[PDB]
């Protein structure tokens, strides 16, 4: 575990992180895909080897030995306001499961649902509390990353309030 587990934000490309696996907001079938998920893919290619998964599942592929949690949020342009918001809960709780076994001090993690997956809505405040809801009982340093400016005021505010 970390010495005082902590929350941070950074606004930059996660491909670049310094933590000691990374989780990818991957689509269910294991395709390069685009933003977050083709980054992953240029960085990481050997971790889309058996990557496919259910949505709202976790599933960890090694790249020598630098762990890739490929976790599937839901598409909000195909489920309801009500099954998407469950499904994006249990993602997240499986990402909480994986970070445990692996053992590391530190995860590098992208705010699920809120890029092309959202439906067109704004769901920073809703994905940042379900990563909160599941990472809070882990020991993990979690460092977010996000893109843009307004994102990276409001998701350090929000970690700020808590402490
Ligand atoms: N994850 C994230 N960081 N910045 C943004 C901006 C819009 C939608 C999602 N975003
Ligand atoms: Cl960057
Ligand atoms: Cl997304």
């Amino acid at each position: 575990g970390a010495m005082a587990p902590s929350y941070r934000v950074k606004r930059m490309d996660i491909a670049k992180n310094d933590e000691e696996c990374v989780v990818n907001a991957a689509n269910p079938r294991g395709l390069p895909g685009d933003g977050v998920c083709k980054a992953v893919y240029k960085k990481w290619p050997e971790s889309f080897k058996n990557s496919a998964t259910p949505v709202g599942t976790a599933k960890t592929v090694m790249c020598g030995t630098y762990p890739v949690i490929h976790a599937v949020g839901p598409n909000f342009s195909n489920y309801t306001e009500s099954e998407g918001d469950r499904e994006l809960a249990a993602a997240y709780r499986e990402v909480a499961k994986e970070v445990t076994r692996l053992g590391v001090n530190s995860v590098a993690i992208p705010l699920l649902s809120t890029g092309v997956y959202s439906g067109g809505k704004d769901r920073l405040t809703q994905s940042l509390n379900h990563l909160f809801t599941a990472m809070d009982s882990t020991d993990a340093d979690v460092v977010i990353y996000c893109r843009d400016k307004e994102w990276e005021k409001k998701i350090s505010e929000a970690i700020q309030m808590r402490t």
